[PDB]
């Protein structure tokens, strides 16, 4: 009856991970069926990073080029074709523990899960949210690239991200199973900016509700505020602006606690405005954000 | 790279996870080879929490009382003893998922990542630690008893921790792989309470040495501490006293970043005397305690399993 930043159970995913090896490169890439999901850039060599043509590096390539390996085994390559920032190879065998799964492409303030990987082989799983600003604050030593994010649900495995590369700022940027960035991002050694980001306001909410489900109601107040003052006071402290859409969502969880929704705005809008009494919520000493309403329930 | 709070993969401890019931109660399971590890309390129904004589009711127990679920299939209980406070079940089918393994104590301060499962199927992982109390701030509903903790050594498993319980704290309580608990409670349903916690001391400068190591360094200062003046200061702010022996196993950390441990605590001695300055460390507004000289290396030095 705690609160943990909770990730889903890894094992779907980790039979699914295999390496990928061009000349001195290596990544990490998702084996499904008969299928090699990785980032395109593993084609790439010093030089190329800086603004490469892909098409024209592909076409270059052959089937023997690509060195896949399953622990001991390489699997044998025998097709390839790209899809936007990925490569889809092609190979003889398929891979048995492939789960049921589908490719998602997920929102800004969603979460989900990652299985970091190096060498095709799992280091750790954590749980983690998309920036509103569309990058992700993770841990990401260069050779990780070609871990993915996933979302579970039952026995059904969402894929919804694959890690291609950091930014300056030190965080980081990726793509969908389709091969479409998350943000505008391009895959070359060009300088690039992350957007500003801001708190992902929804989450935050959810967050401080979950604090009351776990016997932690200090924070709370009597005062209460419409829609629009919480948001003009919110959008001073680089808050993400609260749409009604967002107050149903939090439906549920005013139910259970019995607190209302602008209430509990009533409550945060308080926490922006006077520090935080160097007390804490849920033993945190700053606001969470990387919890969705569907996550406190779900672990609540 | 962030700097996150990574669990270890759990495919190889999802791999073992089963369901086991007796009547109404129905709990986690552990099975490892033809052995099913679980709570002894599942023989319980209701008021049998509230001091129950397992010596006895065990003894009016028989095999199929057990009932055992892998996905659907069910694994015949064809043999059972009490080890502690843990079931130790005998199976007709070694468990063809079973894992390199070994059960370990583990000691106030450490960490390992728990698997939380319900009616034998994995709901969630993450990291906690060991408190100085003896407790774990984790996150149980009930149907959890029975959840494993564990870290993973190259291809090794080390089991550590089967949850059994909450306190009236709102904490958990459970047992090594042996059936012996951790700190000084007993599975009943009696008054029994948590000491009061402190800052895992040894866990915070390595969760410093982390954020140097990340470049994050606009803590440090050109001073440095004895044990005796640093004591004296965390004491104040209720952090656990800092040992020779802590200090040694600083050792890689301060060598990987050639920062004395004593210079360090000086740095310590001075964010707990004058706050953080609004400032942050690995985008923290505070200490972490929760991390390891250990969890460091491996996280920070890209080891994997």
């Amino acid at each position: 009856s705690g609160f943990r930043k909770m990730a889903f159970p890894s094992g779907k995913v980790e039979g699914c991970m295999v390496q990928v090896t061009c000349g001195t490169t290596t990544l990490n890439g998702l084996w499904l069926d008969d299928t090699v999901y990785c980032p395109r850039h593993v084609i790439c060599t010093a030089e190329d990073m800086l603004n490469p043509n892909y098409e024209d590096l592909l076409i270059r390539k052959s089937n023997h080029s690509f060195l896949v390996q399953a622990g001991n085994v390489q699997l044998r390559v025998i097709g390839h074709s790209m899809q936007n920032c990925l490569l889809r190879l092609k190979v003889d065998t398929s891979n048995p523990k492939t789960p049921k799964y589908k490719f998602v492409r997920i929102q800004p303030g969603q979460t989900f899960s990652v299985l970091a990987c190096y060498n095709g082989s799992p280091s750790g799983v954590y749980q983690c949210a998309m920036r509103p600003n569309h990058t992700i604050k993770g841990s990401f030593l260069n050779g990780s690239c070609g871990s993915v994010g996933f979302n579970i649900d039952y026995d059904c495995v969402s894929f919804c991200y694959m890690h291609h590369m950091e930014l300056p700022t030190g965080v980081h940027a990726g793509t969908d199973l389709e091969g479409k960035f998350y943000g505008p991002f391009v895959d070359r050694q060009t300088a690039q900016a992350a957007g500003t980001d801001t708190t992902i306001t929804l989450n935050v909410l959810a967050w401080l509700y979950a604090a009351v489900i776990n016997g932690d109601r200090w924070f709370l107040n009597r005062f209460t505020t419409t829609l629009n003052d919480f948001n003009l006071v919110a959008m001073k402290y680089n808050y993400e602006p609260l749409t009604q859409d967002h107050v149903d969502i939090l439906g549920p969880l005013s139910a259970q606690t019995g607190i209302a929704v602008l209430d509990m705005c009533a409550a945060l809008k308080e926490l922006l405005q006077n520090g935080m009494n160097g007390r804490t919520i849920l033993g945190a000493a700053a606001l969470e954000d990387e919890f969705t309403p569907f996550d406190v329930v779900r672990q609540c």
